[PDB]
């Protein structure tokens, strides 16, 4: 696994909100360590067990927090990030659809600088099979195996999950890192911890059309991974060909299926 685990502590902000409050209960049901919530105006409340507070400062003054989830809407949801960032959590998944180009730009400057990891916005979030879940992503289909996952795309990553644990592979974590030009993290941020990690023994990249983050993967693993790595674009620099052809010069197999998915790893490890 990379980055999470059964251990991670989560603050959830934006906890008592409609999606905040579903979500906390899958979480919670899934064994996600949920040790605290925020929501202005409702400090002093509590959602299933979990106490909620004002602001991640009085939060963290209370509870050891190593990942927050925001479920904030869209127009405060990246002051929401950077009050994460301000108060020290390390890990910040972003789920919130709709946030404002500038908003997200200016938030992934500042988070970065500070020292905190950024993922999203506009994303379903991590998760580390059979271990915890941060996000939003359907966690019966992510059976605990050897496969990681990145991608850009939520819809092609719950079939490839699913269908990875059909066949047995399973999975170690994933990062639905999100779709839109302007993310936290992408996937060379990724890429290199895979890479380190002893259970993940392949790697699945699952991009789309837009940006140059595909092309630029391809690259760094061509150079750096010492492990194998399958690719898949969905909607068949910026283009689907260039993204296709990156990936081929590399030497990344790239599945035209998802069942396709399953059979190129199952290729690579023998």
């Amino acid at each position: 696994m990379i980055l999470v685990n059964r251990e991670t502590r989560v603050l959830v902000q934006g906890i008592t909100g409609r999606e905040g409050q579903f979500h906390t209960k899958q979480m919670l049901t899934y064994g996600t360590k949920i040790v605290a919530g925020v929501t202005p105006g409702k400090g002093g409340m509590e959602v299933l067990g979990v106490p909620v507070y004002d602001t991640v400062k009085e939060a963290v003054a209370h509870h050891e927090v190593d990942a927050s989830i925001i479920f904030v809407p869209a127009p405060a949801a990246a002051d929401a990030a950077l009050e994460a960032a301000h108060a020290g959590i390390p890990l910040i998944v972003l789920i919130t659809e709709g946030i404002p180009t500038l908003d997200m730009v200016r938030a992934v400057e500042e988070i970065k600088a500070l020292g905190s990891r950024l993922i999203g916005g506009n994303c379903p979030g991590i998760i580390s099979a059979e271990e915890t879940k941060i996000g939003i992503m359907p966690g019966h289909v992510f059976k605990r195996g050897r496969v990681g996952i990145i991608s850009r795309s939520g819809t092609l990553t719950y079939e490839a999950a699913a269908a990875l644990s059909q066949a047995g592979l399973g999975t170690t974590t994933t990062v639905g890192i999100g779709g839109d030009p302007v993310i936290g993290t992408t996937f060379k941020d990724l890429l290199p911890l895979f890479n380190e990690d002893p259970e993940t023994e392949a790697v699945v990249l699952i991009g789309e059309i837009g940006g140059s983050d595909e092309e630029e993967a391809a690259a760094w693993v061509k150079d750096h991974m010492k492990k194998p790595v399958v690719g898949f674009i969905g909607g068949r620099v910026g283009t689907p060909e260039s993204k296709l052809r990156a990936f081929a010069e590399a030497g990344i197999p790239v599945a035209d299926t998802i069942d396709e998915i399953v059979e190129l790893v199952k290729k690579a490890l023998g």
